Order: structure tokens, then sequence, then C-alpha cells
């Protein structure tokens, strides 16, 4: 499918079966921030890493899906409570998509004016989401890192690819800043981003919120940028 302009937005096809989706969002004065997610054809259904930082770019990408993959969404994730990532809830919900968040994104979502996900995800003392919260994942694995760019940020690696996805953790190796540390855990950041690459230990593309997909070297960078704080 290559790199393809859909509506406002823009897929990359990252892996046979994996995409990346970007949305844009217009801070007047400034122009636009990128926002990237994932779409994963998994068999015959569709799993969605995050929504768009809107409820109509989010429609986007589920026409984007219906025209190119024709497959049933059958879930998403989402990876904190913050626009980009929740900012189309309703957009999955009004599609019939079931939606599951980390329990304390679902806690924050509201006091943000956002929409909280269906289905609370919870996480053992190791990281690794409890099996019982997250029903019929399928290649989709589920790591709590813990606090870094915010408090509830998860992060997900696809089986059967090199792939993981770092969110708003993780920065490409020639960042110059951490991003938006608004909300940010700063005396954490280090060892969380650490902690993302020891779970995802034998990935070799690195996915990440407003960065083209990077190797190793940006979780490296990131934690090490993050030493300084
Ligand atoms: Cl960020
Ligand atoms: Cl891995
Ligand atoms: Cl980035
Ligand atoms: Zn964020
Ligand atoms: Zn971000």
């Amino acid at each position: 499918t290559g790199d393809q302009r859909f509506g406002d937005l823009v897929f990359r096809q990252l892996a046979p079966n994996v995409w990346q989706h970007t949305s844009y969002l217009d801070m007047p004065g400034f122009g636009a921030v990128a926002s990237n997610g994932l779409i994963v054809r998994d068999g015959g259904r569709v799993l969605v890493v995050d929504t768009a930082w809107t409820d109509d770019q989010t429609a986007q990408i589920l026409n984007w899906i219906k025209q190119e993959i024709n497959l049933p969404v059958a879930l998403a994730v989402v990876t904190h409570a913050h626009q980009d990532k929740m900012g189309g809830m309703d957009a999955l919900h009004a599609a019939g998509i079931a939606t599951y968040a980390n329990a304390l994104s679902n806690q924050l979502a509201p006091q943000k004016g956002m929409v909280a996900a269906q289905h609370s995800l919870t996480f053992a003392a190791n990281g690794w989401v409890e099996p019982a919260t997250a029903p019929n994942f399928g290649p989709l694995k589920v790591f709590y890192p813990g606090p870094g760019h915010t408090s509830d940020n998860i992060t997900v690696g696809i089986d059967g690819t090199d792939i993981a996805f770092g969110g708003c953790l993780i920065k490409d190796s020639k960042a110059k800043s951490l991003g938006n540390l608004g909300d940010a855990d700063t005396e954490h950041y280090a060892a969380s981003a650490r902690a993302f690459g020891a779970a995802f230990p034998k990935a070799s593309m690195i996915v990440m919120s407003h960065s083209a997909p990077d190797s190793r070297a940006a979780i490296t960078h990131t934690a090490r940028m993050a030493d300084k704080l």
C-alpha cells in the first residue's frame, strides 16, 4: 500500500500486516503537530493502536481501513490520556469497536475532557498486561514501563514482527528534546524508557508519536536525555 494520503491523514506500510497512521493538529500560529499510531491486520480482523487527534480524523482511519483492508476492526488500544491518543474515542464507539486503555488512563480521561475506553487494563508487577484484562489481543503485547511522558503511558509490541510502539515515551535518536513534558514524571522517565527496551529486546523498528520509525538508538538516546532531567 506504500505511503498514502487519505483524507487529512497519511498511512505508511511498515510491514506486510502493519501500517502507521498519521494525523495532524493545527495549533493556530505554529502549524501542524503530527501524531502516529498503528493499524494491525491480525488474520481476518484489524487492531488499532491509538486514535487520531479528533473524532473526524479517527472516522477517516476507519474509512481507510474499509477501503484498503476491508476487514472488521475488532478492538483498539490507546496508550495514554492525551488528545493525540484518545481524542477520537467517540468515533470508535459509534462504529461498535471495543476499546481498551490502562485503568489510570480511563480515570484521567474525563478530567482532560476526553472519553474513557470501555475496558480497563491492569498490569502485573513485571509490567506485562494481566491477560484476563486483555482478552483476544492476539499479537498485541501490552507493557507498562513505568511513568515517563505521563504516569499512565503504555507501550505495545507486535508479535510476529520486529516492531514495538513507544508512543510519546520514546523519541528518535537525533531528537533535541523529550517532547511535551507538561504531565511528565521527570524522576522516573529514564528507567521507564530503558524498561520499554528491555521488554521488547528483539524489536529493531521503534515506532513513536511524533517522528518516523527508528532503530533501537531511539531508546538509548531517549534514556540518556531523560538521565539529564
Ligand atoms: Cl511527546
Ligand atoms: Cl521483543
Ligand atoms: Cl517523537
Ligand atoms: Zn501525551
Ligand atoms: Zn507526544
